[PDB]
């Protein structure tokens, strides 16, 4: 599909940089006609068929097509798309309270209540996506953002649809790979991937929310990946001695190597704790 090829600067003024990855720089912006504020994500296009710099049009089109489908309080929405010869420019809903990652950085470990108030939101965002057969494939504390960081119970949105895929057949085999600390063993072993892989990432996120520690992290990327495939983690007493046994049970049911035996998004919401390119 093609996108609007007008100069983006003719319709928006850009401000502060919000963030960066591989593939993209994200800038705060303001639409001239409405005075509303957005996050403009500039994704660099591939300059030649075989190049490794930039993102293939197929991958950009998949991100845009998934984003266009979304409308849920706990996920980011897509406002408009522009393009020019160098970039595709997604105008996304602005999430202005920073990454869950940075929130967790200053001050590092949450109460079970604070942890479950975030988690319940993440779970209903992911329930929506999975209901739509969308696997996010990049869930991690940097890809969650808070609408306002200065409120006692902040409200979150899932961002970064750069690896997301529609799962039409219950699994796909296109060979996706995110960040070693958060990927499920099936990603590590290059096996067919489905919605289950997001549920593993949620367990890793939950462990970190409760402890401030990463369950699989080794000293190098390859060692983390080995730990992940072996399900090499444990609940350190120093971190978990006063954490409830149900919280551990929740995590233990997500960090399961066989995706068929791992809790589904629906199971996670009924659980008693809750229920009211890749190398060194
Ligand atoms: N809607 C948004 N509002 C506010 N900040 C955002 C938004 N989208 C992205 N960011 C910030 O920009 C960073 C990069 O955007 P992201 O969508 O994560 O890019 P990417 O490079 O394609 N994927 P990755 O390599 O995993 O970062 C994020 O980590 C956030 O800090
Ligand atoms: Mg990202």
């Amino acid at each position: 599909t093609v996108f609007r090829q007008e100069n983006v600067d003719d319709y928006y003024d850009t401000g502060e940089e919000l963030g960066s990855g591989q593939f993209a720089v994200v800038k705060k912006c303001r639409e001239k006609s409405t005075g509303l504020q957005y996050a403009a994500k500039f994704i660099k296009k591939r300059r030649t068929k075989s190049s490794r710099r930039g993102v293939s049009r197929e991958d950009i089109e998949r991100e845009v097509s998934i984003l266009k489908e979304i409308q849920h309080p706990n996920v980011i929405t897509l406002h408009e798309v522009y393009e020019n010869k160098t970039d595709v420019i997604l105008i996304l809903e602005l999430v202005a309270g920073g990454e869950l990652f940075d929130f967790l950085a200053e001050k590092e470990s949450l109460t079970e209540e604070e942890a479950t108030e975030f988690l319940k939101q993440i779970l209903n965002g992911v329930y929506y996506l999975h209901s739509l057969q969308i696997a996010h494939f990049d869930l991690k504390p940097e890809n969650i953002m808070l609408l306002d960081r200065n409120v006692p119970k902040p409200r979150i949105k899932i961002i970064d649809f750069g690896l997301a895929h529609k799962i039409d057949f219950g699994n796909e085999f296109k060979n996706i790979f995110g960040t070693p600390e958060f990927v499920a063993p099936e990603i590590v072993n290059y096996e067919p991937l489905g919605l289950e892989a997001d549920m593993w990432s949620i367990g890793v996120i939950t462990y970190i929310l409760l402890s401030g520690a990463s369950p699989f992290l080794g000293d190098t990327k390859q060692e983390t990946l080995a730990n992940v495939s072996a399900v090499n983690y444990e609940f350190e007493d120093e971190y978990f001695s006063n954490t409830s046994a149900l919280a551990k049970d929740f995590i233990r049911r997500l960090l399961v190597k066989d995706p068929k035996k791992r809790m589904t998004i629906q199971d996670s919401l009924q659980h008693p704790w809750i229920k009211p390119p890749q190398f060194e």
